[PDB]
């Protein structure tokens, strides 16, 4: 089951058309929402009008423009990814008045005004690699954080999660300074640096595929045998897993997250019951749903779902 059954599909009999910002299609995760928003509209008679990206974090003007776009294509429903955290209020409040209500996907952002969510608990995502990293023994040994980006919140709650749970396990985390925009090359950069700082660090901490990927690099150059934690598989992930280097992957399932925004809009469109959301959070204004987490490691890498609700469909592009 493509939902995985927590919704029943159906068919929008109200014209429905849909306007997508996302930050980046360079990774697994917003390129999956996209993808399951796109298919997921071609079985349910939605249109899907433009899917546009701000092309970095901090791209926030460009997905402002694209946003305003939408009014004028008479979209019924923005879907977006932020760029930041925060500063899209005005613009969601001024879609609103147009009557174009502001669907939030995969990452939360600063605004009570988005009409409902789609994503995952974000301080969830690093309790569960904290529980990876705790179950190998970490206990007294020293964990290198690569946290992610400033401005953002997730990654922020994805290091508190983590960080909770390390700590009452007894590992030594170092500390976390929050910079750049997540990229490979930030992920190596910080990684390599910080193995120089921290020679007896034993594992790495990232919180998104790109970091992870950085911070493998930067171990291999180092020839230093640390074990990595991250978020978000991509195929390469699983040979990692596999030969050890990367201790646990949570699942980042962005393929049901866009579908499920498709058949949570024609509901909310047609005045139909909605499906399950949780209460407004401090980080997430807004009722929201939260696909359940799944952690990728050894015991599950040849089993588990991630090729069906985490990944594109090889050679899909929009």
């Amino acid at each position: 089951d493509r939902l995985q059954g927590i919704v029943e599909p159906i068919v929008a009999r109200q014209p429905l058309k849909l306007g997508v910002t996302v930050v980046h299609l360079l990774d697994n995760f917003y390129k999956g929402i996209a993808y399951g928003i796109v298919d997921e509209a071609r079985r349910s008679n939605v249109e899907v009008v433009q899917v546009a990206v701000a092309g970095a974090y901090g791209n926030v003007q460009q997905q402002f423009a694209q946003l305003q776009s939408f009014k004028t294509l008479g979209v019924d429903y923005a879907v977006l990814s932020p760029a930041a955290y925060s500063g899209y209020d005005p613009v969601v409040a001024d879609l609103a008045r147009s009557g174009i209500k502001t669907i939030s996907a995969g990452i939360p952002v600063n605004s009570d005004k988005i009409a409902f969510g789609v994503l995952q608990d974000d301080t969830l995502i690093g309790k569960v690699l904290g529980k990876a990293l705790c179950d190998d023994g970490a206990q007294g040994k020293q964990v290198i954080v690569v946290p992610g980006a400033a401005g953002l919140e997730w990654p922020r709650l994805r290091y508190e999660g983590f960080k909770e749970v390390a700590s009452a396990c007894g590992a030594k985390l170092t500390p976390a300074a929050f910079r750049g925009e997540m990229s490979l090359a930030d992920g190596m950069a910080q990684t390599q640096d910080l193995l120089m700082r921290t020679p007896d660090a034993e594992y790495v901490f990232t919180p998104v595929t790109f970091l992870g990927i950085g911070a493998v690099r930067a171990a291999r150059q180092a020839n230093r045998p640390v074990k990595v934690l991250t978020s978000a598989m991509v195929k390469e992930n699983e040979a990692m897993i596999r030969e050890g280097r990367l201790l646990a992957v949570a699942s980042e399932p962005g393929v049901i997250m866009g579908r499920l925004i498709v058949q949570y809009a024609i509901r909310e469109h047609e005045g139909l019951p909605m499906p399950p959301l949780d209460k407004p959070t401090r980080s997430v204004p807004y009722p929201h749903f939260n696909v359940p987490i799944t952690v990728v490691d050894k015991s599950n890498v040849d089993t588990h779902p991630y090729a069906f609700y985490d990944y594109p469909p090889q050679g899909w592009s929009i």
